[PDB]
């Protein structure tokens, strides 16, 4: 399977889309986004890539995006899908049972607690029960058919909270907080363990990575990345974690690091074409 990157920001939101294969280590340029947008998330359902939320390039008035769009790698064609109820810049996303869950994100000065679910069958959104916190820069990631809305910023406090959602009950549960504060962290599940790689805390942009096992309900640290970064893209391919892009305060990273859980070691496997922050990453 190929890993992708959609959108991104480099002094300007980027309309790019690219693809990568770990078996040969090569980059493949693909059909550019119809509207450029950073601060967005991406995912795949039914072998079609999706590019949820973000922020338009403009640059005029106010343009946070409530925009859902779908890509077909076989035909290489972008379609426009039903737009979310509210704009969501700095958004996370997760998928349960073939539905797409938009969680949080900013719209102007408003930092959303609201959440909405997308059915591809029908092509429409349904506003679900909101989170207990407000969260922009929020890492979403799914563990055994439950949605963990990790970290974020609420409008005044950068947070270490990492509440969880129960689709069967339709309610949110405030579980155990992270050791390190993380706004703009990247989160993706692997082997019954949620991971929180990098982000921004206050002074420092972080390189530290920590891992959440459910029962014990504790955040055990893991080997940190080489480069410190928030706003990174993140995903999993073949029992390893791949961390694309970043914003280290002073530069936009073109690095791509790979975490091997089998050894607890980070290793760079390549470099992107042009370094950017705020991509939407997925795998098919
Ligand atoms: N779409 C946006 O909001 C864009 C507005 C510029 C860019 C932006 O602010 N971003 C990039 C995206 C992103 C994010 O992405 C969500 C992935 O789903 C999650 C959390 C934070 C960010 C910030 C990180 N950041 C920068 O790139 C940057 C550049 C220059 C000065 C300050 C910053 C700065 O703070």
């Amino acid at each position: 399977r190929l890993i992708y990157t959609a959108g991104g920001y480099f002094r300007q939101s980027l309309s790019y889309l690219e693809a990568y294969n770990p078996s040969d280590g090569t980059w493949l340029r693909l059909a550019d986004l119809q509207v450029p947008r950073s601060g967005l998330a991406g995912c795949v359902v039914g072998g079609l890539l999706y590019a949820v939320g973000g922020r338009n390039n403009s640059p005029d008035g106010n343009t946070d995006s409530s925009a859902l769009d779908c890509y077909n790698p076989m035909t290489n064609q972008w379609s426009p899908c039903a737009p979310m109820s509210v704009p969501r810049n700095r958004i996370g996303v997760g998928v349960i049972d073939g539905h797409i869950y938009a969680v949080g994100g900013s719209h102007g000065c408003i930092h959303h607690n609201s959440v909405e679910r997308y059915e591809p069958e029908r092509d429409e959104w349904h506003l679900v029960a909101p989170m207990l916190t407000r969260r922009i820069g929020v890492g979403v990631a799914v563990l055994n058919r439950l949605l963990y809305a990790v970290g974020g910023f609420d409008g005044t406090n950068r947070l270490n909270s990492a509440e969880c959602y129960y689709p069967e009950r339709n309610e949110w549960r405030m579980i155990t907080a992270m050791n390190t504060i993380r706004s703009g962290a990247g989160v993706c599940v692997l082997h019954n363990c949620i991971y929180a790689a990098g982000g921004y805390d206050g002074q420092d942009q972080l390189n530290s990575v920590e891992r959440y096992d459910v029962a014990t309900a504790t955040w055990t640290f893991v080997a940190p990345m080489k480069h410190r970064r928030s706003a990174l893209g993140i995903t999993v391919h073949q029992g390893r974690i791949y961390v694309l892009g970043g914003y280290d305060g002073h530069t936009f990273l073109d690095s791509v690091e790979c975490y091997d859980p089998d050894t607890d070691t980070w290793s760079e496997v390549t470099r992107m074409t042009s370094g950017r922050s705020g991509v939407g990453v997925a795998v098919t």
